[PDB]
């Protein structure tokens, strides 16, 4: 081999199909049918009977194969078209679409005074936006002030933007929508953006984020609000000593930008994802740990405190204090975001109380206050006389980046891990190719 290392891809984590939020981890015993419907051992033996509803066809348990999630797929090699030398495709970052003529190794390149043809499928050449330019300018200006020899050029690209609506769930709908007290749905625009760092002339995707933006056309209570759906990272930014600062620069810049457009309030649900290796990026580095809730909360506070000192954020409060200042009385006054905690808990509260949308509201808000940040961007008289929000950036149709599920599925299907610098660089290269090609159609 090339680098003298025997390399294989790790067994991934699978869903178990007989419980929402159930997964089959690596090396665990499980049952599968047609390599499509997998069941963890516990969920399988708990099914009363030997019949399993799937899809809705009923399948017998003897048709299932008993397996352990221990399959190690070896890494692929590519062969130099001149040396015959076999090298890991990931080590040399050879992509057939980028260099269709074939793989020529570095040694054969030097022995002809030759360089690889320019990678036109780069992060920088992804279409720009006013938002992405604003963010990457902030990050790169910050990095240049640090004068650290290891920092590379950072690219920020918005890769998806589409119109969506969040639907009020049945319990809140029956309580408040059917009475005409609350809009049935709330229109918003979702945006997905990613940050890339050039390391040794090679792109590395190290940050990703999806947001929901509710414009001046949105009925209350969601008007002029932005909400972070999810944020994720791969911890290989160089230098490490500027990693946290760069994340904060992106988030503060996003808040600064939406404030300029006229959004008044930002919302953050500071809740770590469940333990696992996939959130936005597939197969995180094993030594990158998910922060515990208190540390994640302090991390967001540190970011927002800097935003306050920069006069970008006027102030921020937890949901409980914010409700108290706003003199809230009913759950219909709480902003209603897609996939957020509050729509789910309000369904429970109405059911538990026998049909009230106010009973446990303040107690529930106090119980979870430290997890929910309400960020005031525009305050005072200015927040009441604002012009309509007009976004100069166009819609970006990209089904791979409409939500986080599609990109995870592509990475799983093509072994695109972010578990090491070399694999993350390869997964970044493949991800950029997909983004450049899907758009060309
Ligand atoms: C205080 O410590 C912190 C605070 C914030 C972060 C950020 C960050 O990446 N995260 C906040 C929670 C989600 C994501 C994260 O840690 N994801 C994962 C890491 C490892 C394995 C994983 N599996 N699944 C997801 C996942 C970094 C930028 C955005 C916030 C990281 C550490
Ligand atoms: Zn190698
Ligand atoms: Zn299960
Ligand atoms: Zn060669």
């Amino acid at each position: 081999y090339c680098c003298g290392r025997k390399l294989e891809f790790s067994p991934q984590t699978l869903c178990c199909y007989g419980k929402q939020l159930c997964t089959i981890p690596r090396d665990a015993t499980y049952y599968s049918y047609q390599n499509r419907y997998h069941f963890c051992e516990k969920c399988f033996n708990e099914i009363q009977g030997e019949s399993v509803s799937l899809g809705q066809t009923t399948i017998n348990k003897e048709q299932f194969s008993k397996r352990k999630n221990d399959t190690l797929d070896p890494e692929l090699f590519v062969e130099c078209t001149e040396c015959g030398r076999k090298m890991h495709q990931i080590c040399v970052l050879h992509h057939e679409i980028i260099w269709p003529a074939g793989f020529v190794c570095d040694g054969c390149l030097k022995k002809s005074a030759r360089t690889r043809k320019e990678n036109k499928f780069s992060a920088k050449r992804l279409p720009s936006t006013r938002l992405g330019t604003f963010l990457e300018n902030r990050v790169n200006d910050f990095l240049r002030r640090q004068n650290h020899p290891e920092s590379g050029e950072v690219t920020v690209r918005v890769v998806h933007a589409s119109d969506k609506t969040v639907e009020v769930k049945p319990g809140m709908k029956a309580r408040f929508v059917d009475s005409g007290e609350m809009a049935e749905s709330f229109p918003y625009r979702t945006k997905a953006l990613f940050a890339f760092e050039e390391i040794d002339g090679v792109d590395l995707c190290f940050f990703g984020m999806h947001v929901q933006e509710y414009g001046s056309d949105c009925p209350p209570p969601n008007q002029r609000r932005v909400y972070i759906s999810y944020l994720d990272s791969v911890h290989f930014f160089r230098p490490k000593c500027l990693r946290t600062a760069v994340y904060h620069e992106i988030l503060i810049g996003y808040l600064e930008y939406v404030k300029k457009l006229g959004y008044t309030t930002g919302h953050i649900w500071a809740c770590p994802p469940s333990e696992g290796d996939d959130y936005i990026f597939h197969c995180h580095p094993p030594d990158q740990k998910i922060p515990k809730p208190k540390r994640l909360q302090e991390w967001f506070k540190k970011m927002l405190d800097k935003a306050v000192s920069e006069r970008i954020v006027h102030d921020y409060k937890d949901i409980f204090k914010q409700a108290t200042e706003d003199r809230l009385t009913s759950a219909k006054e709480l902003p209603y975001f897609e996939g957020d905690f509050w729509p789910n808990v309000l369904e429970e509260s109405i059911k538990e109380s026998g049909g009230s949308g106010s009973q446990k509201l303040y107690a529930t808000m106090e119980k979870h206050k430290e997890v929910f940040f309400v960020i005031r961007l525009i305050a005072g008289p200015a927040a009441n006389s604002l012009p309509p929000i007009v976004d100069p950036d166009p819609l970006i149709p990209c089904d791979l980046m409409d939500g986080r599920d599609a990109f995870l599925t592509l990475a799983r299907d093509k072994h695109l891990e972010f578990s090491s610098l070399r694999r993350a660089q390869w997964s970044t290269m493949c991800m950029l190719v997909e983004l450049h090609t899907q758009s060309q159609d």
